């Protein structure tokens, strides 16, 4: 089971991604939680660079596919082999949102190197926290992080594009209450689990 | 001018690039000379990650890639438009060689990579040190470095049949002593310079 989060800065993947884990572990299903990028030795090493340095687009998008290339080969295909639940913070459709639609690369070149570096790894179930930039960023101020409402907005436009078209994603509502967007995420979860 | 320097381990890049480099410096052109990867404070670091882990092949594929991504945003594109000549100690024939041929990765695949970390900035010549894998491991042995025999000959055969059928690539006999070679490529560089 490959459970992925996605959506923009503040849509409260990190905190949700988390809640998930801790009430399935206590449902007895073994858990992994893994982002993106990081997750491993040398996925944190690339991790510390795209944060860090000045990065053109083009390095910046192989690099996150170094991390997820590492992390897929390393942890998530041995995870998924021995039936643990795989939960991701952040994952492909992050990629396309950010670096095809958010900073202009080609969306079906992107997809492709997905397919790459996952080796056509796909999750059962796609969690796409929607919520509006001026919300996200709102809740980004209260942790004194500032991101870029004109750049989000595309990228936000591009994740919901990418719902309607994609396979298995659906679309929680990530502007209500933490306890509230926890319940609409096991809600789409019975779908599959 | 884009000079690119192509061949296994031991077959006299790095010898041969810093000869050509300092003999066109005197000849009064202004040269730059650039290792893949490496070049850029960024490609360095992952240099070094590529040295030092232990890693699947689509992982240092794709760092590779990072490596040429930033070599070619951060100094060739700039370099070129000031007319320096560039030299390159290995390119994208190595990685097709190493990554495609070597380790069984698919080399449309990678050559569609190569385009897009070099923005489809090509070589206007490419020198291949072709060298028995005897020979070159006899020099590393010098050296105290050990390479796999059975790899190499599936690289070596590889750079062979990317240079009959890639552009501009000319066939150095890399065996001779090093000042046959250099005359060598000064030979084959006439044809452009
Ligand atoms: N439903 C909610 N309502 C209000 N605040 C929330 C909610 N869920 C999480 N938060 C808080 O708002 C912020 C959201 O951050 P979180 O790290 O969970 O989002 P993220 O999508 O992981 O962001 P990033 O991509 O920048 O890491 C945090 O400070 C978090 O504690
Ligand atoms: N023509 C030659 N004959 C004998 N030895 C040589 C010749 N040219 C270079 N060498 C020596 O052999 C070794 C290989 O040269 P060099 O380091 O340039 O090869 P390379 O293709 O860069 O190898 P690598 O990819 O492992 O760095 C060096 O230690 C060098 O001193
Ligand atoms: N495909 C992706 C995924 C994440 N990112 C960025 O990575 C940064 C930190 O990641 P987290 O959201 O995982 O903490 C974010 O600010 C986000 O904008 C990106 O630019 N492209
Ligand atoms: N595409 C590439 C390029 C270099 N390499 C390796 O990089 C290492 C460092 O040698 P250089 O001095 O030629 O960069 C070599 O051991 C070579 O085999 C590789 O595995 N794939
Ligand atoms: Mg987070
Ligand atoms: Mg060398």
């Amino acid at each position: 089971m490959l459970i992925a989060f996605e959506g923009i800065d503040g849509s409260g993947k990190t905190t949700q991604a988390k809640k998930l884990y801790e009430y399935l572990k206590q449902k007895g299903y073994f858990v992994s939680l893994y982002r993106e990028p990081g997750g491993t030795k040398v996925g944190e090493v690339l991790r510390e660079i795209l944060l860090t340095e000045e990065l053109d687009e083009r390095t910046e998008l192989l690099l996150f596919e170094a991390s997820r290339s590492k992390l897929i080969e390393e942890k998530i295909i041995p995870d998924l082999k021995r039936d643990k639940v795989v939960i991701l913070d952040r994952f492909v459709l992050s990629t396309i949102a950010y670096q095809g639609y958010g900073k202009g690369l080609d969306v079906e070149f992107i997809k492709n190197l997905n397919e790459f570096a996952t080796r056509g790894v796909k999750p059962d179930i796609t969690l796409l926290l929607d919520i509006p930039v001026d919300i996200a960023l709102r809740r980004l101020k209260e942790k004194n992080r500032f991101e870029n409402k004109e750049f989000l907005e595309k990228v936000r436009k591009g994740f919901l594009e990418l719902a309607k078209e994609e396979e298995n994603v659906v679309v929680i509502d990530a502007s209500g209450e933490e306890e509230e967007v926890f319940k609409e995420i096991l809600r789409a979860l019975s779908g599959v689990l």
